């Protein structure tokens, strides 16, 4: 196979309610200035990604662009982000010369796995001989509607005919439903999930890019002792299993990554041992049936398939991983992800979180920058963000949450819907 | 490079207002029976495609699935069609064994070029060594809303902030605007575009799959002499340049194609010279800037770039083509497509249509089954339909519209938005 290299990338701040970067009634610039649009975020992400990757002034050597985005058609009335990305380099500079003109571009989608799917597409282009350098960007804007209205948009990721009726907050409810079963089988507890949140917010507190950077929450708060941490669902059956702090954020943001094969490195004037690089040893996608759910809510069968293929293609095992990024769309999902990735055996994610093994100082740090819970979750961006966080830790770029032991191996696990699409990648430092 | 072969495929009937297959108040089964949902169309298309490709009972050898769809999230409240496709083989047969489980799948999107993009993704997977057999299906349901509401959904293909205000029928208006400029430069006429429609409806009349199969229109009717062929736009500046008969249909439908590399043919027990095959010699994508339009409305620069790359990679010229499928989203676009493909020189599409060169009996027949105008336009399906129509002509399957001279070489040209994304492929008979 042709090898694949992460050359560089960019994560915007992730912003929404609770961030000082978000312009609401509590902001100096309220009334004066607006938050970024989808087009603006896409422009910032594309330009930021080119800059960090050392391509400013030679963007014409990028052969192709893939955008990951889930709901731009709903939140921003805008599809067709392929040609949006082609215009993103020189956005708002009318008539300007554009070195991306006529290149291939498209949007890919699998709910919150859209970013990961974007990386896969780019990687297939690189191994197919139709590209030597690709740009994969993911973006999302979700703050243009309430959390309730957004919850109906996010339900586009579920089997909508079958599952929308559970609750206006369809996804939160689907994970609350997992938690009920999880509790009845004593797989792990609501204490355990509160410990996940405490970790995430503590990690976020060290990350200025994080949506929840300025919010502090104690274990006790996340564990429900605060009455402002409401059990907000409407469905009576599942209401008691989910608190606000268990939920990923409604965020706006972008993440981008430039990927290259060996011929692309050559073109950029780079060697395969260049210390700015990280190798993607493997990536893998697994998709289950939208229309049918397994009974065992304590196992994410699809995410487990993806993680298994990826580590296998990389010829490593979970115990070899030094860092991971997992899809904590809820605290409940982070626990399940530990077991789907394999860093915990079935029923033993509880051990890991009770023992601090996934904190910054633990033996397998996870979601070092705050996860979907604190860093935030602009759905389309998440999958690429995960890649870039492992990259940044590997390159010593994470500042206040930088790991003291630079990780040699990392893994990502990105998930769309209720474990219906999963994408997992193994990353090796250089 | 690994070679790529079309093994087989399937087009559903394309249905909507005017079709006897469409169930509205005037239909015997009104109240009794409903039109197909997006899920049902996807199930029919996936199963139909497997059947005609010879894979029934061994669907497990398909390595991957790519779905093309533009607006399912809006018209049907449904995204995440990747796992929908995974469950499409056994749709409505609960608990059944499913040989597609855990395979890679995703949805791709570039407005009305979504189907073509789906083929490109599949083809990259085939050349990348991550697949030997791929299934590319495209589907769309647009009849769940009024034409006016649908026109706002379709505007997701435009630069929405900039262009939505032109008209509720944003896309029709954008092509009407082209026609104004086209008229002022005498590039071609509204008689010429009526001749395109006459050809499409005559072709449709020989195609039972065609939305408009049962509607007959004379040149004179398409040319405006019928008062029911109304100039329906609201925008005063462009209103006079577009008639209803100039417009593609609001259709529901699906198309699917199985593609394979040489190892995939081996796996299916097939030889590369098997007469059921067509080789995709080349495919190419070109994407321009969503945010800026070129001045010259008489040229589709982006579609021309894509056609040029494809014919060049295939080392052929337009004059070598025996058949073509082009993106006649409007009659106006068919004319521009003849020139973008290269079968007419700049300003000479008028010669071709005045001379009958693109009729079934002409030297370069185009859109033999009726095009987006008559066959209809379920947006995500269109790109794959185009591929399958060239295939079917090449394999002698088109019955009443079958070409008497079996074509050796064909080309497709699929377009998203106002010439912002284009995909073009060269096909060679075996
Ligand atoms: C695979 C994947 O990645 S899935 C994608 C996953 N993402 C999601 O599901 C998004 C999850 N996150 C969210 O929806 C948001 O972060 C939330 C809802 C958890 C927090 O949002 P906020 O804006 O802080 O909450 P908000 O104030 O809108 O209120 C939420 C609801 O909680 C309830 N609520 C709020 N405060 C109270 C209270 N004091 N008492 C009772 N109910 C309350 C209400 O029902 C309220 O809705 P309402 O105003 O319509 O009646
Ligand atoms: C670029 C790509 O390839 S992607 C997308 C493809 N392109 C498109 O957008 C085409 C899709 N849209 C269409 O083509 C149009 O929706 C149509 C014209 C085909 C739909 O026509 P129909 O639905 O059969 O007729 P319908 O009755 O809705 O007429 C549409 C509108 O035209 C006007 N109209 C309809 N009938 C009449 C009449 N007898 N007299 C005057 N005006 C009329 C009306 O404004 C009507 O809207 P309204 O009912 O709110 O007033």
């Amino acid at each position: 196979a042709s090898r694949v290299f992460i050359v560089g990338g960019h994560i915007t701040p992730f912003v929404g309610k609770g961030s000082p970067l978000f312009i609401d009634k509590k902001h100096p610039d309220f009334g004066k200035k607006k938050n970024m649009t989808l087009e603006e975020i896409l422009a910032t992400t594309v330009q930021g990604t080119m800059e960090h990757s050392g391509l400013s002034g030679r963007e014409g050597i990028v052969d192709q662009v893939v955008v990951g985005n889930f709901l731009g058609e709903l939140f921003s009335s805008q599809g067709h982000l392929g040609p949006a990305a082609i215009g993103s380099l020189t956005y708002g500079q009318a008539g300007s010369k554009n070195p991306l003109m006529y290149k291939p571009a498209m949007r890919v989608e699998g709910a919150a796995a859209s970013g990961g799917l974007a990386v896969i597409s780019a990687m297939n282009a690189l191994k197919s001989g139709s590209a030597d350098i690709t740009l994969a960007v993911g973006v999302e804007v979700q703050t243009t509607a309430s959390a309730r209205v957004g919850g109906d948009y996010l339900a586009r990721a579920a089997d909508y005919q079958r599952q929308r009726q559970l609750d206006d907050f369809t996804f939160p409810c689907l994970f609350a439903k997992r938690m009920k079963y999880i509790a009845e089988h004593n797989h792990f507890t609501m204490e355990d999930t509160a410990r996940v949140a405490a970790k995430a917010y503590a990690n976020g507190n060290k990350n200025p890019l994080a949506h929840m950077h300025t919010r502090k929450l104690t274990f006790e708060q996340c564990n429900g002792e605060d009455p402002s941490n409401v059990k907000f669902l409407g469905n009576e059956t599942y209401k008691e299993y989910l608190r606000m702090t268990d939920c990923s954020q409604v965020s706006d943001g972008g993440a981008g990554v430039v990927l290259a094969n060996e011929e692309g490195l050559r073109k950029m004037g780079l060697s395969p041992n260049d210390s700015r690089l990280v190798e993607i040893k493997s990536i893998a996608c697994a998709v289950s049936n939208l229309y049918e759910d397994p009974d065992d809510a304590c196992c994410m069968f699809t995410s487990r398939q993806a993680a298994q293929k990826a580590l296998s293609m990389a010829n490593i095992k979970p115990s070899d991983l030094n860092v991971a990024e997992v899809h904590d769309c809820f605290t409940i999902a982070e626990m399940l992800m530990y077991e789907a990735l394999g860093i915990a055996e079935y029923g033993h994610a509880k051990d890991l979180i009770r023992n601090g093994d996934t904190t910054l100082e633990g033996r397998i740090p996870v979601n070092t920058g705050g996860g979907l819970l604190s860093f935030g979750h602009p759905v389309g961006a998440t999958g690429i963000k995960q890649i870039m966080e492992v990259y940044r830790q590997m390159k010593g770029q994470c500042e206040a949450y930088q790991m003291k032991k630079i990780p040699a191996l990392g893994a990502t696990l990105n998930m769309g819907g209720d474990d219906k699409t999963a994408v997992s990648a193994v990353l090796q430092n250089i």
